[PDB]
């Protein structure tokens, strides 16, 4: 039936650079494809303690990981076992700008990813270098074609410490690597990204998140 076990294994090595800071991040997770959960844990191996909130990184750390109803095209799980690429731009309210990839491939029981994060004019005075972000908010992934190639944009935001906002938008765009994956219809995917756990800088982080692909309909 499916490439695709209803538990998978994550593998992920993120490297980058926000403001001029280097990094490498591992990962080490798990998820429930058909179920849209995940869980990992991630741990800073150079450049740590962070001199930047560990928040903007964290949508970086997997589509695959969404329940997809029958009545939506799953173009995630129809890209294995051969995989998909994802570029994303993000634009932050302040004019801090990140583009990020991952290449996702699968061998076995594991998805593995090659990640890549690059942030920059990011204020020296604003909440990413100053550390005071809290958590993304539950956003909402608008799916749609644009020039022939599958695209989500999220208008979303993370919450600041003193009852403040800090607006992003996303795009992403997302292709398979194998010749003929067909493209879906337009639909939403809502996600929850979450940190559960951290320890005193954020070198070690546990994250979670939920997704779940719909048409706007109870």
């Amino acid at each position: 039936m499916s490439a695709i076990k209803p538990d998978m294994k994550i593998k992920l090595r993120m490297e980058g650079n926000v403001n001029g800071h280097h990094f490498v991040i591992d990962g080490d997770g798990t998820g429930k494809p058909f179920e849209g959960k995940q869980s990992m844990d991630l741990e800073v191996k150079e450049g740590g303690p962070l001199p930047f909130a560990f928040d903007i990184l964290t949508t970086a750390f997997n589509r695959v990981f969404a329940k997809y109803p029958d009545n939506i095209q799953d173009y995630f799980k129809q890209s294995f076992p051969k995989g998909y690429s994802w570029e994303r731009s993000l634009t932050f309210e302040d004019g801090g700008i990140c583009n990020a990839r991952n290449d996702i491939t699968m061998e076995g029981d594991t998805f593995y990813n090659k990640v890549r994060f690059y942030g920059t004019n990011f204020p020296a005075n604003g909440p990413v270098m100053q550390k005071k972000t809290l958590k993304w908010e539950p956003s909402t992934e608008k799916m749609y074609v644009r020039d022939g190639v599958l695209t989500g944009d999220v208008e979303t935001a993370l919450l600041l410490e003193g009852n403040a906002h800090y607006r992003c938008d996303f795009r992403t765009t997302y292709k398979a690597k194998e010749k003929g994956v067909k493209l879906p219809g337009a639909h939403f995917v809502d996600h929850c990204i979450e940190i559960l756990s951290h320890d005193k800088d954020y070198n070690k982080v546990k994250l979670y998140e939920h997704a779940v692909a719909h048409s706007g309909l109870p």
